[PDB]
């Protein structure tokens, strides 16, 4: 029988305070829900985003994290597709394959559950983390942030059993999407001129994504200079800095690309840089991609001339992959060398050093944080 | 040999006064021109906005018009592929077919004489109308508003002769631009849900479009209810009017199609319905196309997050038809019934009361008003 589990977990008590290391309890799960042993998780900036309290849709308490790798500890009823044992990738979003988005090849944004995943409790409407008596809430569907974690039974990616866990982690996010964004939402042709704002993990992948289609120039954009270095190595041919300019960084895109680029991706999360990311690409041809994820309230602006005259804009989630079946592919092509993961890693830490990898994460040195539970 | 010829033609002498019918000299063609005798001229609003003053690019004085169908009158040097007694119909959307846009499948906008065209002039930098001693401006590279004009001679598309001018110079704009918005920006699939935001001319064309591609619903949406009965003639499922409702369009159009739309068409040129129309879309996979012309400074906007989700934002000139290849073709689906140009025709009127064709815009009673040389 599935008992009720005491583990150790990294709660979020209070918006703006950092993580405590607090003694929890894990319920069985209950129909069509899975428990997880997370063997790793990273960290995005999106957990920091809830974690200041600056998200108006963040709620406390709540055990955050939605990047992890683990190994399935026990199945509710009803769940047959999945075993102790199997090795796992916990997925923000899901795949019910049933609603009206998971039937529709153009998308990937399974609605089944949002309702409840956006108020941090499973599909029943109740949570199984429990602390000092208070019900914690999950996060993201996810909850990677404690030694047992429990999902939805369609936020499950079943994955090779020979992926090591502390990098395929990175899968449940970054490099899913960056990586999709360029194959799957613009899906550039080879021999394509790409342009990339913002050298983070995301735009990593984005460039991972490029090089992979085979595209014939890839201009970096960060106002970093030391993300430089890493960028050429995943495939940039060339990186520039806006700030080493006295002109908006869309004229020096289009100056030198004679016009502007095939295709263009934001990977910061800044309204500004995604009107120049937009207004960087070709005339005529031109499609911009927006990938990182605005405060909320802000938007994006531009003349409408610039799309009548051939540009544009689109954005995607996680990539565009339909998560529980491309997932496993991801893993694979990995495996097989096809795409990097353990380039993205670029700092380890265990478990009671998890604020750490939030500290790094906002002195700008890291790409991706490991942390080993 | 190719003399000046004198011959009438509707002046607009200064912004924010009717047009003046003079009598004007028209230089012979110069090398790779063509000198037509339009037969037949419409008018849109665009005529309008250029004289009313109001186009921080309009110029005078100046010849207006750019809807128009004629007889090839004489070439200038270099010219083998027209010839006196051609039926053609004026284009202010080239195709030199060697620049790197004409050689790109994914636009039509061509930019060989782009340049010269916007300063009202012909590829050598000069005019060839003349009036009272004063140099006369050419206007998109058309002037339709003469019984005889002068083009570069890739601003021509050369049609079947049994087409009747009085009906074909409408694909010189409208009906053309609303057509390829559907098929060429939008590529809407049969089945499709649309939405089509003001039912002019251009949004007629855009039902028209949608109801060949084999749109399962086409919802009309104009503030001017006299503009319905045509619009579900031409295959509008059923028509709403902003105004009868007390929440915002998008909100209403979500609410009608379970979500939202599939493809949105902005066919007004007001940058607020722009944004209710690619909010309006369907999240997931929704597609708004803008084809209205926004007023100088004006900007369209929304949250990064709805395209993020699904969205896309696109625009279209000239419905994207490679403008010299195209034309011919669409006036052979007009000859075979494929397509309408007839049913856009509301008023017809001889030359001198070309400014009438004004009023009626103004007055909003009109889709387009056809007049005779
Ligand atoms: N759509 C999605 O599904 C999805 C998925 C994951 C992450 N995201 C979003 O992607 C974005 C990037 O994630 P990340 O982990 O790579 O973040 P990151 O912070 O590590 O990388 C962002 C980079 O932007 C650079 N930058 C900041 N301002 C800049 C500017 N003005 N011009 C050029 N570069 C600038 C920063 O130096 C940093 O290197 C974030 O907004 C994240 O929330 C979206
Ligand atoms: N992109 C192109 O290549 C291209 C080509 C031709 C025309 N245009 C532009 O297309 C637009 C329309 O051309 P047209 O000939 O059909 O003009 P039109 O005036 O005949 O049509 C405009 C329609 O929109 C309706 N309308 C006005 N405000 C509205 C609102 N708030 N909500 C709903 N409907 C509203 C008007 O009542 C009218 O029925 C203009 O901007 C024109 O310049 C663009
Ligand atoms: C770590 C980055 C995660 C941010 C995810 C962005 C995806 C937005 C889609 C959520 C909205 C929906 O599923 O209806
Ligand atoms: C009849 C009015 C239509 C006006 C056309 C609007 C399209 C503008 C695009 C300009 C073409 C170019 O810059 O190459
Ligand atoms: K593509
Ligand atoms: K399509
Ligand atoms: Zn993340
Ligand atoms: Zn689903
Ligand atoms: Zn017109
Ligand atoms: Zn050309």
């Amino acid at each position: 029988a599935n008992e009720v589990i005491k583990c150790k977990a990294a709660v979020a008590w209070e918006a703006g305070k950092p993580l405590s290391i607090e003694e929890i309890e894990v319920a069985p799960p209950k129909a069509h829900e899975v428990r997880i042993k997370i063997i790793a998780t990273a960290v995005c900036h999106t957990d920091a985003y809830t974690l200041s309290g600056a998200d108006p849709e963040g709620c406390f308490p709540v055990i955050l994290g939605h990047e992890g790798a683990g190994i399935v500890e026990s199945v509710g009823e009803g769940v047959t597709k999945l075993k102790a044992g199997d090795t796992v990738i916990p997925l923000y979003i899901p795949q019910c394959g049933e609603c009206k988005f998971c039937l529709n090849p153009k998308t990937n944004l399974c609605q089944k559950i949002r309702v409840t995943q956006g108020k941090g409790l499973m599909p029943d409407g109740t949570s199984r983390f429990t602390c000092k008596g208070k019900t914690i809430l999950h996060y993201m569907g996810t909850s990677t942030f404690s030694e047992y974690t429990v999902v939805a039974d369609i936020s499950v990616a079943k994955i090779d059993p020979l992926a090591p866990l502390d990098k395929v982690c990175l899968l449940g996010c970054g490099i899913s999407t960056g990586y999709g964004a360029a194959v799957n939402t613009a899906k550039l042709e080879p021999g394509s001129v790409c342009a990339v704002f913002g050298l983070g993990g995301v735009g990593l992948a984005v460039i991972m994504g490029c090089k992979v289609a085979g595209a014939s120039r890839i201009i970096g954009v960060d106002i970093n200079k030391d993300k430089f270095a890493r960028a050429k190595e995943f495939g940039a041919t060339e990186c520039i800095n806006p700030q080493d300019f006295s002109k908006p960084i869309q004229e020096v895109l289009i100056e030198m690309t004679d016009g502007g680029v095939d295709y263009s991706f934001e990977c910061i999360g800044n309204v500004k840089v995604m009107r120049a990311a937009l207004e960087a690409c070709h005339k005529g041809w031109g499609v911009s991609v927006v990938v990182g994820v605005a405060a909320s309230g802000e938007e994006i602006a531009t003349r409408p001339f610039q799309l009548v005259t051939g540009r544009t804009w689109k954005g995607t989630a996680f990539g565009g992959w339909k998560s529980v079946e491309s997932v496993p592919k991801l893993v694979s092509e990995y495996m097989s060398k096809k795409i990097k993961v353990d380039e993205f890693v670029t700092h380890n830490l265990s478990f009671d050093e998890i604020n750490k990898a939030f500290e790094l994460m906002h002195s700008g040195k890291s790409i991706r944080t490991v942390v080993k539970i």
